[PDB]
């Protein structure tokens, strides 16, 4: 499979340093990192003050090209709550600097598009939450427990973008709307999976090839214990498991969650999985169920 598990270490928090929380996380080389003297080899590993750009360009930025020449691809933010999830999918959206993965995806696909000839472009997009093994459609806050169906979401918006600046808004939009009948964001918000679409067709309008792109773009519920393990991510954990394995079958239909990403997730599909962790020996346990999570990609 072309899956790749990079680990990003964020900074010691302000609330970590008023604990007298010791940075427990050793660097070795540029894909491996140390904990309690155990090597953990990734395909790469970010250390606390990595810019979000250098995230980007090492774990997206091919992914985008790949999508523009027309194969699907997932990328998923694993980790513990607080570990910088959202920070890296998401970040400060409107920043060009504190700008996370899916802004500037969303900036190099519209590079690529501004940037053709006889090439004619159908970006669409759909932005959903799975809660409790269930979808919400995040534009539609009418359609709450939508099915999956034989690869795609029965009933869920799908909205014609023009412009990055439409794509930010259906975020923005999206973001908004997953308030709606919830009483606690944050709790619900590490409870769940964010996702989304950003399907890429293009014809060539003198040569009649078309081409066709997914990207699924995954903010993933805290991956810590709340008293089973979230039922998507272990899920995800099998499929990524026996694609690490090659095994013939893979187990898709663990989850609603890895259903939906069955095009797009292993096979001819690329992903990289951006495993998210806290430096703090406070966290290590947790951190090290994080890095175990990430190693089972590593082909056997
Ligand atoms: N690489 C980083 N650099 C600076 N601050 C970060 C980084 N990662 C996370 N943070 C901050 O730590 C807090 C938790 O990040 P967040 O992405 O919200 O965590 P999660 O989504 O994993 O629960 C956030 O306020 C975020 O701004
Ligand atoms: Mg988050």
């Amino acid at each position: 499979s072309n899956i790749k598990v990079m680990c990003r270490f964020r900074p010691l928090n302000e609330s970590e340093v008023n604990r007298g929380d010791k940075y427990i996380a050793k660097f070795q080389g540029e894909d491996t990192v140390v904990i309690a003297s155990k090597p953990y080899a990734f395909d790469r590993v970010f250390q606390s003050s990595t810019s979000q750009e250098q995230v980007y360009n090492d774990a997206a930025k091919k992914i985008v090209k790949d999508v523009l020449e027309g194969y699907n691809g997932t990328i998923f933010a694993y980790g513990q709550t607080s570990s910088g999830k959202t920070h890296t999918m998401e970040g400060k959206l409107h920043d060009p600097e504190g700008m996370g993965i899916i802004p500037r995806i969303v900036q190099d696909i519209f590079n690529y598009i501004y940037s053709m000839e006889n090439l004619e472009f159908h970006i669409k997009v759909s932005y959903f939450e799975i809660y409790l093994d269930k979808i919400r459609d995040l534009l539609d806050v009418s359609k709450t427990n939508l099915s999956v169906h034989e690869p795609y979401v029965k009933g869920a918006t799908e909205r014609f973008v023009s412009s990055p600046d439409e794509v930010m808004d259906t975020i923005d939009e999206g973001k908004s709307n997953r308030h709606v009948a919830v009483t606690n964001m944050n709790e619900h918000s590490s409870r769940s999976h964010s996702i989304f679409l950003i399907n890429v067709k293009q014809e060539n309008t003198q040569t009649e090839q078309k081409l066709s792109g997914k990207l699924y773009l995954v903010d993933l519920a805290a991956s810590e214990k709340v008293k089973n393990i979230n039922k998507s991510l272990s899920a995800l954990g099998n499929v990524i498991s026996a694609l690490a394995e090659g095994s013939t079958y893979v187990p898709y239909r663990d989850s609603k969650m890895t259903r939906i990403l069955q095009d797009s997730l292993g096979g001819n599909a690329r992903t990289t999985i951006v495993i998210c962790c806290s430096p703090s020996s406070y966290n290590e346990s947790e951190t090290k169920s994080t890095l175990l999570f990430g190693q089972r990609a590593k082909t056997i």
